[PDB]
C-alpha cells in the first residue's frame, strides 16, 4: 500500500527524490512519459514544491530527453552523463568507474562518514559535498564538473535539507535522508511530513548559498562555487 519497488520494463534516474516519488506513484511508476504538468502534480502533492520550482526543474530534464525540443522526458534520460547527471554525486559513483543511476553503497558510505550528528546541518551538509568533489578529482581520471553540473550539485545538497527537513533552521534528521537514499521511499514512519509552505526557487538559493558560506577552503581546489 503506497509504494512498489520498480520491475523489469520501469526505468529510474540519478535522482534519489524523483526515484521515490515514481515508487510512490506521484509520477508514473514506470518512470516514463513525465510531462510539466505531471511534474508540477507530482512535488506539489508529494512535497509542497511551488509551481515555478517544479516548471524550471522540469526544463533542466526536458534537456535530457535525446529527441530535441522535448515535451516530455523519461527518467532514464536524467542519468546520460554531463547533461545534468554529474561526478561527485552523494550517493551514485562517477559514470567513469560505473553506472552513474543506481546508489552505490560505497559512495554513499564516505557521504554518510561526514553527517556527523543525529541532525544534518549546512555544515554537515557542505562538509560531505566538498569530500566527494576532492575524492573524484583524485580518483577519477576524467573528472568533470561543469558549470550547471556545479549549481546541480550545491542545489542538492540544499534540497535534501529544504525539501525533506526543514528550511527555516536549515537542518534535517540524518535518519531521514539515509533512509531516501538507501530506500528510495519518503521516511514518513520516521517522521517526515509534507510541509504547509511551499518550497520555492528562493527557498533553495538561499540554502544553496548558505551551503556555499558553510565552505571553508584556504585555497578552493576547482570547481566548488
Ligand atoms: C523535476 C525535478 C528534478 C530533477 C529534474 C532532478 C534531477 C536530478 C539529477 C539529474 C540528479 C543527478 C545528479 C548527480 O549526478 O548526482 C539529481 C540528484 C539529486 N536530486 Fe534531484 N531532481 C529533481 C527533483 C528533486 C527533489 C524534489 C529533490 C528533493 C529532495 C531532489 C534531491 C536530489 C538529491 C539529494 C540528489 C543527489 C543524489 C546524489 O548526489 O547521489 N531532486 N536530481
Ligand atoms: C559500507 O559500510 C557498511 C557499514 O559499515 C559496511 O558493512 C560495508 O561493507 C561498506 N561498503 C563498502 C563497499 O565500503
Ligand atoms: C581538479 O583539481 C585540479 C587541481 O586542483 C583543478 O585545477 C581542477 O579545476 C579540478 N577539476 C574540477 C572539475 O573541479
Ligand atoms: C538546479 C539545482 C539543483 C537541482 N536539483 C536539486 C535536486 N535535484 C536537482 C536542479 C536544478
Ligand atoms: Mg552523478
Amino acid at each position: 500500500s503506497g509504494w512498489q519497488a520498480p520491475g523489469p520494463n520501469d526505468v529510474r534516474a540519478p535522482c534519489p527524490m524523483l526515484n521515490t516519488l515514481a515508487n510512490h506513484g506521484f509520477l508514473p511508476h514506470d518512470g516514463k512519459g513525465i510531462t510539466v504538468n505531471k511534474t508540477i502534480d507530482a512535488l506539489g502533492s508529494a512535497l509542497n514544491i511551488d509551481a515555478n520550482l517544479s516548471t524550471l526543474l522540469f526544463g533542466f530534464a526536458a534537456t535530457t530527453n535525446p529527441q530535441p525540443n522535448a515535451t516530455f522526458f523519461d527518467l532514464d534520460h536524467l542519468s546520460r552523463h554531463n547533461i545534468l547527471e554529474h561526478d561527485a554525486s552523494l550517493s551514485r559513483q562517477d559514470s567513469y568507474f560505473g553506472p552513474a543511476d543506481v546508489f552505490n553503497e560505497a559512495v554513499f558510505n564516505q557521504t554518510k562518514s561526514f553527517w556527523t550528528g543525529d541532525i544534518i546541518d549546512v555544515q554537515m551538509a557542505a562538509n560531505a559535498r566538498i569530500v566527494r568533489l576532492l575524492t573524484s578529482n583524485l580518483t577519477n581520471p576524467e573528472y568533470s564538473l561543469s558549470d550547471l553540473g556545479s549549481a546541480f550539485s550545491i542545489g542538492e545538497s540544499a534540497a535534501y535539507i529544504g525539501i525533506l527537513g526543514d528550511k527555516k533552521s536549515a537542518t534535517v534528521p540524518k535518519s531521514w535522508v539515509e533512509y531516501l537514499f538507501e530506500n528510495e521511499r519518503l521516511p514518513y514512519e520516521l517522521g517526515f511530513k509534507r510541509p504547509n509552505d511551499p518550497f520555492t526557487t528562493d527557498d533553495l538559493g538561499d540554502l544553496s548559498t548558505q551551503i556555499i558560506n558553510a565552505q571553508h577552503f584556504p585555497q578552493s581546489p576547482g570547481k566548488v562555487e
